[PDB]
RNA sequence: CUGUCUGAUCAGGCAACGCCGCGAAGCUACCAUCUGCUGGAUUAUGGCUGAACGCCUCUAAGUCAGAAUCCAUGCUAGAACG
């Protein structure tokens, strides 16, 4: 119905600066930097004041109006990122054959190694994003944490391996085996 | 090797390739031997982030993986007016 104005605000908290040009936000704070390109979207940007910034669509469309609240959550992201870091845990699950899991350095990358899923003589090498950490819980039992700034590649990365290790040719409802999240959240708390 | 002809011998001719054994060379047989490559993008499908719609959601913007598929790599020809 071409709304005459829509309007979203960002919250940018004390420590964090966020400087637009041409629809590319850059997101400084404590724990580093982050970038996002946002040309596939027609948006524009006002500058409250330091605290505040007002995301504007003139003139939209259903579709148009709803890719406006994405792009607040998509820059809030890059900066509780960039405050507090992104933190998921998996759980290895098994009922059998347990879960070898390593971190490896094959040509200077960083891979996450899965052994031994359902008995299984096929290893499988998920490779580690950057700017993301991976490491076996100390203080769980069959624990990794995936740790990094971006939440986009955090969750992804973790996505990459719960989807290396889907069973095959077996009941999932009884075969329940795999690298599950079980937990979504912030490095700082 | 047979029949016949050159008188015999030797050496030969003919039998509308006379017949039999072997037979190189050449050709040839899953009847013999050798050889048949590796990158990218996808479909179905499963996902991530994420609004619409204060929640939710693989989808709307964006995005990851992914088939004997597709485009290449490679192989054959080389436009007889490139």
């Amino acid at each position: 119905m071409k709304y005459i104005q829509t309007d979203q605000i960002l919250d940018i908290p004390e420590g964090v600066t966020v400087d637009i040009k041409a629809r590319v936000v850059k997101v400084t704070g404590p724990r580093g930097e982050l970038t996002k390109d946002l040309k596939h979207i027609d948006v524009t940007f006002n500058k409250i004041n330091n605290r505040a910034i007002k995301i504007t669509v003139h003139n939209g469309d259903r579709k148009h109006v709803a890719a406006l609240r994405t792009v607040k959550s998509l820059i809030a992201n890059l900066i509780t990122g960039v405050t507090k870091g992104y933190k998921y845990k998996m759980r290895f699950v098994y009922a059998h054959f347990p879960i070898n899991v390593n971190i490896i350095k094959k040509d200077g990358q960083d891979y996450v190694e899965i052994r031994n899923f359902l008995g299984e003589k096929r290893v499988r090498e998920v490779k580690i994003h950057e700017g993301v950490t991976m490491e076996i819980s100390s203080t769980q039992k069959d624990e990794l944490i995936v740790s990094g700034n971006s939440l986009e590649a955090v969750s992804q990365n973790a996505a990459d391996i719960q989807q290396i290790c889907r069973v095959r040719n077996k009941d999932i409802r009884k075969f329940l085996d795999g690298i599950y999240v079980s937990e979504r959240g912030t490095i700082v708390e």
